[PDB]
């Protein structure tokens, strides 16, 4: 029997809430591209201004130990990997209270890209779980204090400060 | 007066649990590279054979309307944006109960890029909920049931099923 | 025993009130570079519009005779020296108290040089009072009045009128 | 109703006493260049060994918002600005109470840079504000303390220490 | 399971104190050279005569068992390892009570290298358990005496004395 | 008369404990190699396939001044030197509790490098002492902490984090 580990055990995390708004596509999303491995998504509740679309994509990879630096050695047989982008592509607006010609409008967008190798062990709870190490990373963990808890490092990484202050 | 909305009042959404390991940065993790633009820290738990690494890093963008199409009305403050990435970078490991020649090593790797505008009005709790948004794409929500129902997409997405199965 | 003046005992100078308002790096700052002679710390108070960093960096001067004409006969042996900057950037918002749409940006920027030769005599006090000698540059002393006055001519040299009034 | 603000509000700051000396530019001082742009002045006061003079000069700046990351909204008077620069030189002297033989000169500079926009609002008070701030950063501050503590950075500066021991 | 012997367990030691003085970074140093494979620290509180350094180097060993004894058949499958430098410069100075005119400095180096093979089983407790071993021959053991004792060998070395007095 | 400082007496130290297992040549030890500069000895007690050796060396220094920063006029009248190498080498073993056909051995090597001048000045204790602080830097020192406290920096070294937390 084989058996596959993330070796997360030994490392130290603060849970924290992060509570997701999950699209009702029915309701409000169409399609606007549909290529075998592109698919774009639009919103169709939005005036003519502004855009809210989503991406979702799916690339191969072909030497998924292209970059790393694991021994030859240690590499699995199978050598293809996976690649999933999940785009959002939002379109804000700043107006008045006061001055209702005052306006203009802000484009925002992320995204999300997960690259998995091609291995019967990994499954789809592994890698939501990553995804949760990896969304964890815009917080910073304090098991100092007597209840744990977390600070937001958003705004301190967009200013140019990336080292966390723990360190 | 100034008012920023982000347009995601008519959009429809469910909520949904996604609880984030946020790392201890001070038990875990050292810092490996220190340059002004790019961090890169290292997992001080892992044993030798295994890396795992985080990256964060942030680019300056010179026209935030260049690629979109959105383009800048008279009265905005700028076109100057931010750009930030968080990488994760981890090293799972297969091994056999019964051959203790038999094992290797997958590499597991995945980042977020964030393209934030340079208007004051965006505050740091406005991109987090952002980016709780953007994670909502990894799955689907129904409004139907009276408590609301949720399912996931990493799997089907990551398949090739890039269309929401809701559409 | 060696003993080094500074040969100020003979000018004539106007003690003058000059309260600094000092940070606290703690509360406000967080660090946006840290090379090995040159660091840059952000305020974190600020929104995303207003930028307010500072600089604080060091160069070596190979020759601190180089541009001085001190005679050879009086060098010190050991002519290296260290070259001190501290910058601060802040950026200014000019708004209107009638109309809340009227507002734009201005940058501020000084910064403070200081060329110390490398002698062991040389003490930080030594310094401080050099610094506290220079920022009185700022302004202009008045001995003829019984009690001693001062006036600013920080304006008048902005305007171009660079030679004092006592002159 | 037009408001300039240095949005220092939230910034935590602490005093401290500086006291500057002013010069008698009428006893002391006398005029070695009078170009427009740069004047030299020279102190009457040292021995012919001694060199002591000051350098006030200004520059035109072409585009206030060219290298920062601010840029011009639509509503700005001018992109002009003026750059201001302050020197100090003295000529210090070591010697021996035992050898009548041994002695050297050091030169010792510093100057101070100004780069003001050309904004009416700017007044010539909130420069010299701005001056006070920016020397506080020579210095370390502590809400802590019932009466506000502050420490000196000069001598950690100078020695390579550039980040606030406080951070 | 595997399980990694160092094979030490039969042999013959004697402890000894050998308690060290640790540095206080934080206070005493400040890094001159930042690269990716070396880095450089020096003592910003040492006189300006007296340079205090300390570098920091990994470099990669491609073959682990390049100048071994170890047949093909008996190594690991990754040959993969990794070189640790760590080297120190003291300078000492000499000088005399009645001569104030008398001294000179002496240079002091020194440094260690490790070569360690990336194994998962090698534990950082067991490098430094090599370390003290290691260390530890710059002693000679006696046994047999009712408290076990120690005899200090770094200048018998130094004076040409090689061998052990025990063989 | 004449005395040599080390000028460590202002540095900052923190204490900790490293007890090293020091060798019974006598019983464990036999000499490989007997040279006058280099001699070889080797654990005749370990099994056939774990080869235990140990290096002890010295070349001569024609001028200890040749790469340090010490002008000549600072120099002793003496420029000699000798350098001591201390070298261990040590086969570690993997095997397997549940399969007695799987193993390898991993091959550790480390050595110490000392170089002293040739000053009378210069004792025994005061080598020791150095190394002492040599070892030191492979931990990072905490005093503000109520007890003085260590943490362990070797493995944080190998894996590229060079620069200590305090810095
Ligand atoms: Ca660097
Ligand atoms: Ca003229």
């Amino acid at each position: 029997s084989k058996i596959l580990s993330t070796n997360n055990s030994n490392s130290n995390f603060v849970d924290t809430s992060f509570t997701l708004k999950v699209p009702v596509y029915s309701k409000d999303y169409r399609v606007t591209q549909d290529e075998p491995d592109e698919v774009v998504v639009a919103n169709r509740q939005q005036p003519f201004g502004v855009k809210n679309t989503a991406r979702y994509g799916i690339r191969q990879i072909a030497d998924v130990y292209r970059n790393t630096t694991i021994d030859r050695a240690y590499q699995s047989p199978s050598k293809k990997g996976t690649s999933l982008v999940v785009q959002v592509t939002e379109t804000w607006t700043v107006a008045s209270t006061d001055d209702e010609t005052y306006g203009y409008s802000l484009p925002f967008s992320a995204h999300v890209i997960v690259n998995v190798p091609q291995d019967a062990l990994i499954t789809e709870e592994i890698l939501y779980d990553a995804l949760k190490r990896l969304m964890g990373h815009f917080y910073e963990g304090n098991d100092t204090t007597s209840p744990t808890t977390t600070s937001v490092r958003l705004k301190d990484m967009l200013q140019g400060a990336l080292v966390p202050q723990s360190l």
